[PDB]
């Protein structure tokens, strides 16, 4: 599913050297756990702060990693959080990312089982 | 100091693309403090396994990072968990590599702000 990963794309984004690109994904993969989470923590708490903090890294992040749904998704929660809509009316947002950091997780392991030495 | 971080090094590491190199820096100082509680944690407990892994992840970042003492720090470590000597000898190589790490997160923070 390449609305979920797309390794050419994450090539693409780290200039056709499938080192930085796979060492990328490596750095995502290991500090996803923490950033789930963060995320699901911060919806239960109404935690605007933290929330916006941690969806600012990842949004960061995923613009490296080849991961198109999640960009998108972390651009309008960070830009509505950045506007002060709080955490509760973005619920359905975050949910949706949550499920798709889930998929994202998935597919790395499956591309550096397949791909890394 | 350039042997704890150089921005020019990043860049070669990165063929050249500054966005790229920007990105990985700001994973790397992202991840740090964790990283750091993992080895510290890992030391007190001689948890070679965690100590071996925590090690080789922060050794393949390092690798993209330009900062030459942690790579080489993470190289000694990594190198003589392989041959099986105690953590606990590696205090000493340990101790250097958090001092170092600190060191790091301020010299990123440092290149960040230009």
């Amino acid at each position: 599913d390449l609305h979920t990963l797309n390794w050419d794309l994450c090539l693409t984004q780290a200039n056709h050297k499938s080192n930085l690109a796979l060492e990328m994904l490596k750095m995502l993969l290991d500090s996803l756990p923490e950033t789930v989470e963060k995320i699901q923590t911060a919806l239960g708490q109404n935690d605007q702060a933290t929330m916006l903090s941690t969806i600012h890294k990842l949004h960061g992040a995923s613009c490296y990693c080849g991961v198109p749904t999640t960009q998108r998704l972390c651009q309008e929660i960070e830009s509505a959080l950045k506007r002060q809509t709080p955490v509760e009316d973005l619920e359905p947002e975050i949910l949706e990312l949550l499920d798709e950091l889930t998929k994202v997780e998935s597919a790395v392991k499956q591309v550096l089982s397949q791909l890394s030495a």
